[PDB]
């Protein structure tokens, strides 16, 4: 996260990290629970992942100082990536991990909404992008989850900063025309979480832009709320 501060313990209790131990752990993604045995993440993170068989799933999270060789992880049991995935910039870039057992929820695992049947015009004003991701395009991973409130952009606004790109209803943008926030790499995966009637909503999937946090170059997330159909279907 550019431009982001530090969260404290239990503030954003959907966010996980996904580890990957191959050739050695680290972390690879974020991602949000949406259900006890359900993750929300990012296509693109599985590029060069095997099998599941190396993740790992970890929540309640907040230092990635946390994690030694006794910390509790969640097993996958199946990424489900959208059959239309090729690569982030051309869209579908969500999955689903299934995870081997179920979460009990606790202050610090809880799950976040999807976007609500019958919300698809709200004008979302309270939006947050959160993960460990480097705080500038040459940085490194940070050890405490970091958080930072970022505007949500129309899509015409968004196709005219990326005419390179198709920017279809299935993505959703976010950024201050000055730059100064945004995700940045090893953010990817994660939630954009947008509160509405206080609640939390996952309105987006942290999943590309050009450079980070730069003046007139939005970040693109996935559009939750076009993907609730297929989400529902993966999850019964
Ligand atoms: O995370 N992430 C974020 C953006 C992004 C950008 N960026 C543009 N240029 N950089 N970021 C801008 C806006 C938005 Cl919304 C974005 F989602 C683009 C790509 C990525 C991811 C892909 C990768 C998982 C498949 N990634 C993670 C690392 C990485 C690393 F480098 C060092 N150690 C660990 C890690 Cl995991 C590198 N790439």
């Amino acid at each position: 996260i550019v431009g982001g501060t530090a969260s404290v313990r239990g503030e954003w209790p959907w966010q996980v990290t996904l580890h990957t131990t191959s050739p050695t752990q680290r972390h690879l993604c974020g991602g949000s629970i949406i259900g006890n045995q359900w993750i929300l993440t990012a296509a693109h993170c599985f590029y060069g992942v095997e099998s599941p068989k190396i993740l790992r799933v970890y929540s309640g999270i907040l230092n990635q100082s946390e994690i030694k060789e006794d910390t509790s992880f969640f097993g996958v049991q199946e990424i489900i990536i959208h059959d239309q995935y090729k690569m982030a910039e051309s869209g579908y870039d969500i999955a689903l991990l299934k995870l081997e057992t179920t979460v009990n929820y606790t202050d610090s695992q809880r799950p976040i909404s999807l976007p609500s049947k019958g919300d698809r015009n709200v004008i979302y004003t309270d939006c947050w992008v959160t993960g460990w991701g480097y705080r500038k395009l040459r940085d490194k991973i940070q050890n405490t989850l970091q958080k930072a409130k970022i505007p949500l952009v129309t899509n015409e606004e968004c196709q005219k900063r990326y005419r390179g790109h198709k920017i279809t209803h299935k993505m959703i943008c976010a950024g201050y025309r000055e730059g100064g926030k945004d995700a940045c790499k090893g953010d990817s995966g994660g939630p954009l979480s947008c509160k509405h009637n206080e609640v939390w909503h996952l309105v987006g999937i942290t999943s590309w832009g050009e450079g980070c946090a730069q003046r007139e170059r939005p970040g693109v997330y996935t559009n939750v709320v076009e993907y609730v159909d297929w989400i529902l279907e993966k999850t019964q």
